[PDB]
């Protein structure tokens, strides 16, 4: 009957929500990789700050002639 | 059967709500995924910046 | 009916998935405020780069 | 019945999307760490600005 048509509609919308959940999960995964790169950026800027300090060190030597 | 029909309709309503949740969630993830290109561009500027410090570290010795 | 209790559990489980999705949506909305942060960062960096170069120019004149 | 087994199929598929949600929850939790990575970078760029101003101050003095 119309009950069987309905029961197959529930099954199919459940299968479609499952399939979109896999795509949402991939996009989350790809953002998590981007978190790894943002972590490396954090690390590179700290290394740059260490370097600016060397500059400043030599610049102090120049100022005292 | 009137009760089962009405309950089955509840399940279908509930699925349509979850389908709409999925679509709102997919939309916010696609807006976030724009960060990818911004982070690639930041990687390039950091490298450009590293180079520039070395040009500086050096000049500060030909002077010194 | 075992069938009635089954349909009730099915209803309860869906409403819980839907209630949990609301929390997922607000948290994701809260991450979109990062686009403004990361952009402010891109601008900061370009400005620092410019400055370092502006420093080399001054060094040449010394 | 044909029906009982179909309703079992629905329960199985429902368990799956509950499963999906747990995995979306755990990933999202991990992603939320990004806000703190971005805030840390902002602090680091502030400190860099300061350290550059110092350097220009010194080139100014010379």
């Amino acid at each position: 009957d119309e009950l069987f048509s309905d029961v197959q509609d529930i099954k199919t919308a459940l299968a479609k929500i499952h399939e979109d959940n896999q795509k949402i999960i991939s996009k989350l995964e790809s953002l998590l990789l981007l978190k790894g790169e943002v972590e490396s950026i954090k690390k590179q800027i700290n290394r740059q700050n260490i370097s600016i300090s060397t500059l400043e060190g030599h610049l102090s030597s120049i100022m005292i002639a």
